[PDB]
């Protein structure tokens, strides 16, 4: 099942795209409905039609109805380096955390600080330097089980953090830090995780600024244990997404900029695509 | 004014003290209250007696009513330095923080992730040095205007941090991480924020195992600078906790455990007290 | 449009019926929605399929959904005499006031007093002979606007009352003394409301025990006239149902029985079915 | 206890007065309230002190609180003649239910029908002899179980009444029918409801225009019986108001007209008072 949803006159509308181009309006809270999937795969709706999915995806409103994020996650979390700066003891901070038994993980977001398909990501007004992170990610329950999968773009003022890691905080977290999107898949919808292609797209003015591609199975962190130190004496609500970390990485001449568009795919989940808007002072 | 809450019987009251030793029962949310009162002081309610707030302060509980944290706020965020590890050129990346334009910031919890007077702080089930972090709270509204004061314990896992500072979330952020209270006093409570002493004791079975002591005129970084920086494209909701940094630090050999009695005083706030409870595998 | 709600797992789901046979899921309430359609025909919701409504009509369930009240209607009043017991000077009560300008008006049942199609109409445990009183009824805003017609059966212990008409509310007001439905039909798809055939028949063990029927072009009292009364001085809520009176009156033998079924015809709108159930002492 | 309710700044807070005087501020919804107090006698609540009850009494309101109703009662019904015009058989309708087995019950009114202390009644604007009719008043549970005692005014257009007792709940149910208070006293507050004096006076500018009292050892018909034929087959819900008939009846004479005082008092109750005010066309 692929879920996503709508907002229709200040009110949101959950939806779930079955294989056979089958759409279900959802009865119960898209987050609820998950858990109920991972339970017994059964789903409480009315089958639909005139709801345009594959419209959505491309044109983001059609009529009065507008895509937007699947969910409203309590809690976002990333994951980090699964794949001239601080050292401790001529070691780089980075290729630590590489060895280490123990993973980096970090807060990410709130729901109010997420977006979805076809809304804008933004670009701190003190940044130089913000790259997008493209990233799979997992919608989680309360004891870390997999409630299915997804697209989150982690953008990230690399700038701010290369000049001191204590500003990984400012440089992760803000207004429109953080896309997910345009579905959240269930955990069947892919057999196996480590095997899905990745691939980021910058767009300037029509000009594709950036390309790049990666398939998981070049992932070295396993997902499990990044759960695993997550919810370590860490309570997590129901729904939340943890972002397995990004292995595509622009260079420093490629820092977004006002009005590019940023579009990232991966297999079997779909296409997510931002705007990108620069604040100001 | 002095405002705290009390659960009764799976349901929270709240309630506000006048320096004139009269007790307010209050009509509406209290951070809504802290909110129209930093408009123009003026509170909603009905005066009770039978309230013993002294009481409560050293008993934790009477009859069916026990103290808790003041209000639920919507997030918690630290600041960090503001009085063999990593280094960016020989240059350790605490000193850099110090001396640099831009302040530590860094997302500290939920308000589920909290505690409060009288209620267990945690120590991480794999932490071996976990210390707590007597510090200066500001209560913020969205505009980051100042609501009010109180005593928060940043409880950090110290020892997971020193290993690596792309731990520092993992260190800072977990069940019973935070603890604040037991009240929270109004602008006008506090004649002037960098006049006020702090005092950290731990008390393991009875034994005063540390004691140190502080004042805020040794403050370099203000808080109106931290909340700036907060703020910068990030939207804050109405009651978010700012925790404006420590500066009492115990040595290496001081590490909490289990059943300690963590005490902290703030001038004209109160004394804060948590027992601590370490967590298991 | 036809209106018509089901019950699923606990929760109300209501759908709109176009005369082209295709089904409306609502977005809204269903009272809100019956509003917004008489003051510009526009109806908020998602077409779909696999709703069998016709199949509803005849089984009442259909796996997990079953069909119930089309609204709760938060007042139902009634009217009185629209087409050896007490005088005013040798002139009966009721041919008294057939004559008058006042109509008759009376309070008839609150929500959780009425039931729909399929469900059990109620018969007094001390009553010896209630009929069924098939009528026209209307939907009403807070103006008196017909928002709609449905059928209804005014349930009344008319023993009750020929003993004594300040029985009357205790022969009309009692848990399953109304029942109403299975659709509200909006005001255009009736074009002549004193144009529509009423007919009831009561079946006793597959035994056609009573049939009658007759045509609203023989109701004296217009059904303005009677909104007008009601809501003088009298303020009703939104959704608000009045009976507009009955012109079908069984014999004296033709009480209603445990088990009877309740069969009641308005064209336009539907068939009524409802078994009876006598209540005990 | 009495109980009492204010509406301050658009919201409810209920009190309760205990014989001694003091005032707890309540914790719980004040029906809630009432049930548990007929349970075991326990209240939830804080001492308030600066309410001054006997200002409310006779000034309305004080600084931002105003008395009002003290429930919102789900639903009000009425008793009949428990202490020209139509007869069966030359015996009146009245004097045959005051012999009959069967009491006459009566639906009174719906919440936002009723009015409480300070506030006003009503008369039809169609209406040329509108008698307040003062009774006891019983708080009931879904049980038919007495949770208390108050005043009420059943405000009867007894001139559409006796115009045709078909009229009768054109007669009883309308805007400001129905005022109850300004109190609901506990059942134990009295001792005995067979022994309690009620007296009515009607007051035209500053004239007593009407007075009148009975007590109500004379009454025939039981409370209990009332509550038996009311509850029977008919499902009340907590909170209910039975008014149980009145024994004060000023002549043609007295009919009411706008602008009046109706002040209506009951031993161990107090003082029920209402302006009244005619409607218009
Ligand atoms: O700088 C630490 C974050 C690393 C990260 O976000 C990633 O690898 O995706
Ligand atoms: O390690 C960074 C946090 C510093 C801090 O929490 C403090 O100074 O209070
Ligand atoms: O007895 C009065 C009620 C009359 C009535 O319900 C009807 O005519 O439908
Ligand atoms: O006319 C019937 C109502 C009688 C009544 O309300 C009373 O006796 O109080
Ligand atoms: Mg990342
Ligand atoms: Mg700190
Ligand atoms: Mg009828
Ligand atoms: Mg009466």
């Amino acid at each position: 099942m692929k879920l996503f949803r709508v907002v229709k006159r200040g009110y949101y509308i959950s939806y779930a795209i079955l294989d056979n181009s089958t759409i279900i309006r959802l009865d119960e809270d898209p987050i609820k409905a998950l858990m109920r999937y991972s339970e017994n795969k059964e789903v409480l709706g009315d089958r639909v039609t005139g709801i345009d999915y594959q419209s959505l995806l491309k044109s983001f409103q059609i009529n009065d109805i507008r895509i937007t994020k699947p969910i409203d996650p309590p809690e976002v979390w990333g994951s980090g380096i699964s794949y001239n700066v601080a050292k401790i003891l001529g070691k780089t901070i980075y290729e630590k955390v590489y060895d280490a038994v123990r993973p980096e993980i970090f807060f990410k977001a709130t729901p109010n600080r997420c977006v979805g398909h076809g809304e804008a990501i933004a670009v701190r007004s003190d940044s130089e330097w913000t790259l997008p992170e493209p990233e799979l990610a997992v919608v989680l329950d309360s004891n870390g089980k997999i409630l299915g999968y997804t697209i989150m773009d982690d953008v990230s003022a690399r700038d701010l953090e290369a000049e001191n890691p204590l500003y990984l905080p400012q440089s992760k977290i803000y207004a429109g830090c953080c896309a997910f999107g345009p579905v959240i898949v269930t955990s069947d919808e892919i057999k196996n995780p480590y095997s899905l292609d990745i691939t980021l797209k910058i767009v300037r003015e029509g000009r594709v600024f950036f390309e790049g591609s990666v398939n998981t199975n070049k992932m070295r962190r396993k997902i499990e244990e990044q759960i695993q130190y997550l919810i370590r004496d860490n309570p997590i609500p129901d729904g939340t997404i943890l972002t397995t970390g990004t292995a595509i990485v622009p260079g420093r001449d490629k820092g977004l900029k006002d009005e590019d568009i940023v579009e990232i795919t991966i297999s079997n989940i779909g296409t997510l695509i931002t705007p990108v808007k620069k604040r100001r002072k």
